[PDB]
């Protein structure tokens, strides 16, 4: 109600402070321009104020154009400053205070007096000239009264409009309206899970009633809503509402869960919001209901639309802050809040964090630059100092300190005006940076991850993942040629990211291969959810990771909190059949449904699966034992299965040569764990290949390393620690000379 | 049809002007608002006769499309 | 040396912090360099403005209102929240007791600080 | 002041913390006679943890006793 509250007046007040930048050369509209534009009309209620209070009109422009400089401008994208919006928004305040229902000149003036930040309040701050003194010039110078004692009106609410509009939601207000036109089934309910918004969605409905949006057979018809904390002594109150509903014929219910006739006979028009979950189980079950009721498949705005309610929502939060919001900084933030945050789905996650944002750089900027700071501690000091000497009967220095304290106070209101001229000059923009820091502080991720343009990250895949897992260059150049393409967007978006199969011996690395993806891709080396395939071997295994049926009582639940996880399985090989059943949906359709109704995603999952099948054939060119692992492996799985896997992995044997850089690797990250304390271990080649035999065994691979290194540096390491600091800050040295392990200790 | 919107949005704004112009004690502005408010309801009871006019008139007709759709 | 030298109805039931630590008689509050810039913070909020204290009972929950309070003394405070009285209620106060509450939450949006 | 709330005896109080995860080869011996692998095994494991080798995140130690 912007176009619709000011009057004619007010219009030619704001026109004429767009037309004054122009003049001025100003590429923003602030509030100096407001102040000009209302000098100039001496026709509304605001002119005499200011006429009796000796206030003319060349004084204030002589007096606002020393605070403010002269300066280039651009041509066009005339907006308005994050300070001028507050006196809009204060204008409105200030004609409901008054019992008004219009926006005039007279409350500009008022509105500009309470900003206490801008150039146009100095001026009226200047004249002697505060909010008590001009309130009080102005003012002189001027049924079912069972159903709505027993629940909470809407309508009334919306009248009003002190709370944000609807926007957004205009698909599922057509769709409400197209139901309750309806004759049979003409009551909708309202199905979603709770944390998409289902309350809100008869708050739209109501808006559209007094902006005459709403046809005539839905025109002038009250919205109430029955909550459920109000409630067989509770019996004897409903029985009168029903029947005063029914002579009124214009209240709509709204319930969220006796009125079993109510409904048969279309008496009530309520409106249901009960989740699906319990949809079917207490109105499917019941043939009374399941004719009376249409289901509203009711879900989470896309990513297009919360960008475009946040454009929409954007001016009202510029006011309260002050702050002011550019267009790269809200496309972000809803990016990062669909990114990281999963728990509260949206919209509701993307209003808050860019609040925080703007709230954190507005703190941060409105602080003291290091120089008002010494003045205060001077004027407390001079004011302590000659309270001592009045006490103290000596009026020879209180004069002097009079004098001084007069001064520094001139001096100290000096450096607040050349101070906030300063701040008022300036302007605050958001950007991505603030964003992130505050996105940063939910979750932990690292600053250096969130800032990624996800531009460099899939290019340097092939580098990264060398950095944890060495070797084995075609298992690693085939997964990052292949998780790059769906990202572009080759492959179908309802197939998951990619599928793999991983085949060879055990214990060569295709968990660690798994956990650097992992971290590589979502940056974090915990989001791996591991489903072990040796546990589920009968039928009634295959109900634990999709849901326990209703009426006895794990990878749904676990994946819905984590949308972004690598899913790892142990023996896919050693799995009930019908396992196999449920995995292909994932991959063909792309998401699961489970016995309560909730449909999960698995668009940003990758699915790994990981078999010990063909083991025996490798140990006793890459395509060409693809090709021969390709046959073998149909043999014991679904030939349909192997088609709809991305590509399938087959890792080799681990050489002399390759057991070196994993000692080299694992010495390395040692030595990262030692940082605090700063230790320097150096690991010489006769170590390394001394080491590395002593647990080579092909059958388990690099599992035999981690035991002799915890056996053999880790135990020496530990009493060295332990003697008093004794090789704290120094430089270690491991060789062996060929009987034992010899440990020189040097200087760094 | 984009017809009783602009005229509902004149009038609302003629009414809130003379409100406006009723707390100002400014009469003689007032004058000729409540003329152009008269004018307007008349037009725009006038609009809407002729517009449930024509749609009594008319009859619409479900078809095969629209089953379809 | 001595010869020769409001709202009174909302703070019946509440007690001024900053009044107490205007004299500094109890112990300034040290360390929690981190939860007064985080309740300054929640609190010059458009949404969400009303920050909840959450811990287990023997970390220090009543103690961290005082060192908002300190600061109001201390000139650290920003603009936007200077010269703003915090009172603490009692829970150990309490139909009778409904009609209270009612004319302290008036008087308390008619002060505004 | 702090043996008197817990009965703990004031040469227990009193260590450096330095000595006795070193000596603890021969403490345990006092009072478990035999099987010296699995005190040696323990007594280097658990040190570890405690010089900064392990992650802090993770407890001091996890160990799986076997046999009869
Ligand atoms: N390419 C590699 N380079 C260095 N170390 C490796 C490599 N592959 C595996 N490792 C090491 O193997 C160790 C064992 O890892 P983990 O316990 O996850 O089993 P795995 O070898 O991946 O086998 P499995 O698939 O049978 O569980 C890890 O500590 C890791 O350091
Ligand atoms: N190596 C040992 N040195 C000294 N005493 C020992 C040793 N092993 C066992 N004991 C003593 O044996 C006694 C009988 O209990 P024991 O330790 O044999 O069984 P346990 O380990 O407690 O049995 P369980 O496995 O059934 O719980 C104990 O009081 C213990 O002092
Ligand atoms: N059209 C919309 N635009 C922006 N935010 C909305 C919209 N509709 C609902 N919301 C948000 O949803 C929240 C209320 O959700 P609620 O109705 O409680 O969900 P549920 O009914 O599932 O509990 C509000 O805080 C509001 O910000
Ligand atoms: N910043 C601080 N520095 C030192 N001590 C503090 C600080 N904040 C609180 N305390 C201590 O906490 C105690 C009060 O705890 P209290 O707030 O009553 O805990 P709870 O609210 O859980 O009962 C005080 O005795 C005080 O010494």
């Amino acid at each position: 109600m912007l176009f619709g509250r000011l009057t004619e007046r007010a219009q030619r007040v704001l026109a004429h402070a767009q037309e004054e930048a122009i003049r001025l050369n100003h590429s923003n509209i602030g509030t100096e321009h407001l102040l000009l534009g209302l000098m100039k009309e001496p026709e509304g209620i605001a002119a005499k104020v200011l006429e009796s209070f000796n206030i003319t009109e060349d004084k204030v422009i002589e007096e606002v154009e020393k605070l403010i400089g002269h300066g280039q401008d651009h041509v066009g994208t005339l907006h308005y400053t994050p300070r001028a919006k507050k006196v809009i928004e204060l204008s409105m305040d200030e004609a409901r205070k008054l019992h008004h229902n219009f926006v005039g000149t007279e409350h500009i003036l008022l509105g500009l007096i309470r900003e206490n930040e801008g150039v146009a309040a100095r001026v009226f701050a200047n004249l002697d000239l505060n909010i008590t003194k001009a309130r009080a010039q102005v003012v002189k110078a001027l049924n079912t009264p069972t159903l709505d004692s027993l629940a909470r009106d809407l309508t009334v609410i919306a009248k009003d409009g002190t709370l944000d509009p609807v926007i957004g939601r205009d698909k599922e207000i057509t769709r409400v309206i197209e139901v309750l036109s309806r004759r049979t089934k003409n009551n909708p309910v309202l199905i979603g899970e709770p944390g998409v918004g289902k309350t809100a969605i008869a708050e739209g409905l109501a808006q559209a009633i007094v902006n005459n949006e709403v046809p005539e057979t839905l025109k002038d018809k009250r919205v109430m809503s029955l909550d459920m904390g109000t409630v067989g002594e509770f019996e004897e109150r409903l029985k009168k509402v029903m029947e005063e509903i029914q002579q009124a014929g214009n209240v709509i219910l709204f319930i969220d869960l006796i009125l079993k006739p109510a409904l048969a006979r279309g008496e009530l028009q309520c409106i249901g919001a009960t989740t699906l979950d319990e949809y079917r189980k207490n109105i499917e079950k019941d043939a009374a209901l399941e004719r009376r009721f249409q289901p509203v498949q009711v879900d989470e705005p896309s990513v297009v639309d919360t960008v475009a309610i946040l454009k929409g929502l954007r001016d009202r939060y510029e006011a309260h802050h002050r702050i002011n919001i550019s267009d790269e900084a809200i496309e972000a933030a809803v990016k990062l809040s669909n990114r990281y945050v999963s728990d509260r789905f949206l919209p509701d996650k993307a209003i808050d964090l860019i609040d925080e944002a703007s709230s954190k750089v507005r703190l941060k900027s409105h602080t003291t630059p290091n120089n008002l700071k010494e003045i205060e501690q001077e004027i407390e000091k001079v004011k302590n100092e000659k309270d001592a000497a009045v006490h103290a009967q000596e009026f020879e220095n209180a004069a002097n300190l009079r004098d001084k304290q007069t001064k520094l106070e001139k001096q100290y209101e000096e450096a607040k005006n050349e101070w906030k001229n300063a701040q008022n000059g300036m302007s605050t923009s958001l950007s991505e940076e603030d964003i992130a820091e505050v996105i940063a502080g939910w979750t932990g991720i690292p600053l250096t991850k969130i800032n990624e343009t996800e531009s460099e990250k899939l290019l340097s895949l092939e580098d990264t993942l060398h950095e944890r897992v060495i070797g084995q260059k075609d298992a690693v150049n085939s997964i990052s040629k292949a998780v790059r393409r769906a990202r572009a967007g080759l492959k179908d978006p309802k197939r998951p990211i990619g599928s793999f199969i991983f085949l060879g011996p055990t214990g060569v690395g295709k968990t660690e291969l798994a956990r650097a993806l992992a971290e590589s891709m979502f940056g974090d080396d915990d989001a791996m959810i591991r489903v072990d395939m040796s546990e589920f071997m009968e039928k009634h295994a295959v109900s634990r990771l999709v849901g326990a049926p209703p009426g006895y009582v794990q990878l749904t639940e676990k994946v819905r909190r984590k949308p972004y996880s690598v899913i790892l399985f142990d023996e896919i090989e050693k799995a009930h059949p019908d396992v196999f059943n449920i995995l292909l949906q994932v991959l063909d359709d792309g998401h699961l449904t489970d016995t309560k109704g909730r449909t999960v995603d698995f668009r940003n999952t990758i699915i790994i699966m990981t078999s010990n099948v063909g083991a025996q054939e490798l140990q006793d060119d890459y395509e060409t034992i693809r090709k021969t692992m390709l046959k073998e492996l149909k043999n014991s799985f679904r030939p349909e299965f192997l088609n709809r896997v991305d590509d399938i992995i087959v890792f080799h044997k681990l050489t002399k040569e390759e057991l070196k850089e994993i000692v080299t690797m694992m010495v390395n990250k040692l030595t990262n764990r030692l940082s605090e304390q700063n230790i320097n271990i150096i690991v010489t080649d006769k170590a390394k290949d001394k080491i590395a035999e002593e647990g080579y065994d092909p059958e388990y691979g690099a599992r035999p390393l981690i035991r002799a290194i915890q056996k053999t540096i880790e135990d020496n390491l530990s009493e060295l620690i332990l003697d008093g600091n004794q090789i704290e800050g120094k430089k270690v040295t491991v060789d062996h000379d060929g009987k034992e392990f010899k440990y020189d200790i040097a200087e760094q």
